[PDB]
């Protein structure tokens, strides 16, 4: 898991901003692999906890960690998803078609169904934390808030991304894969809204209040009703009645095949 600083070449250009994300290349036994490197008391331990989660995960829809390096600062070295975060990608590429958006959100749901099966909670599932390897290949990243669930519990009991959080996170501090489903609803809303931020012009406290009145964000212009219906299902107030990701992924999987069919027609 511990990498050799010698074998890492980082570019001077920042990709963006814990600290910074830089692009780099890492010398493997034969190939060079292009990498995205997160570069940094509580912040070190957090980086290391994040690396500890990622070490445990192995799925085509989840960013792979190469390892960690302690050099100028602590660094978390991951495979590079070249096209970057989904929200910035859709803001910058408004021509992306709805069939392609469904593909990508379905890939996210396959990755989440895997995280659920593995009993990890992401706790920061948002379009900014979905990274594009290509325009047809999304992978989930950014595990800095993620928790491995205890063997005996199905929720983790705790500066939060409130607009992505389910009511029970806000009201009871409880985080389960069902609360990640709520977030995956907001992520879908983002995806079908050209990557715009949710609950425009509202503070978190007004969001919680909106949601407690049973109000939900409206359908994004041009969004398939079946996708908006699925967003609404993810935003089921009562955690016990909210679907898990197996149910979610099956719904998206079937809709995706329907759309692919209409396209061949
Ligand atoms: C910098 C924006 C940016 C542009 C291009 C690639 C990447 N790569 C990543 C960013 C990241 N986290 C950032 C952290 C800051 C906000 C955006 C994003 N969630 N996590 N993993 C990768 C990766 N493995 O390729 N990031």
């Amino acid at each position: 898991v511990y990498l050799d600083r010698k074998l890492l070449t980082l570019e001077d250009k920042e990709l963006g901003s814990f600290g910074t994300v830089k692009k780099g290349y890492y010398q493997m036994k034969k190939v060079v692999k292009t990498v995205a490197v997160k570069i940094l008391p509580a912040l070190k331990d957090e980086l290391l906890a994040e690396a500890n989660v990622m070490q445990q995960l192995d799925n085509p829809y989840i960013v792979r960690m190469i390892g960690i390096c302690e050099a100028e600062s602590w660094m978390l070295v991951m495979e590079m998803a070249e096209l970057g975060p989904l929200n910035k990608y859709l803001q910058q590429n408004r021509h992306v078609k709805d069939k392609n958006i469904i593909e990508l959100v379905h890939q996210v749901s396959m990755g989440m169904k895997y995280l659920e099966e593995s009993n990890f909670v992401h706790r920061d599932l948002a379009a900014r934390n979905v990274l594009l390897v290509t325009q047809h290949y999304a992978k989930i990243s950014d595990f800095g808030l993620s928790k491995a669930l205890r063997a005996d519990e199905n929720y983790y009991k705790a500066k939060w991304p409130v607009k992505w959080y389910a009511p029970e996170c806000i009201n009871y501090y409880k985080f389960s894969s069902k609360s990640d489903v709520w977030s995956f609803g907001v992520l879908m809303w983002e995806a079908f809204s050209y990557g715009q931020k949710p609950y425009r012009g509202m503070k978190g406290s007004e969001v919680t209040a909106m949601l407690e009145k049973g109000e939900r964000m409206g359908c994004p212009a041009g969004c398939p009703r079946e996708m908006y219906d699925l967003m609404n299902l993810c935003w089921t107030y009562d955690v016990e009645n909210r679907p898990g990701f197996a149910a979610v992924e099956l719904r998206l999987r079937n809709y995706y095949y329907d759309v692919v069919n209409e396209g061949h027609h």
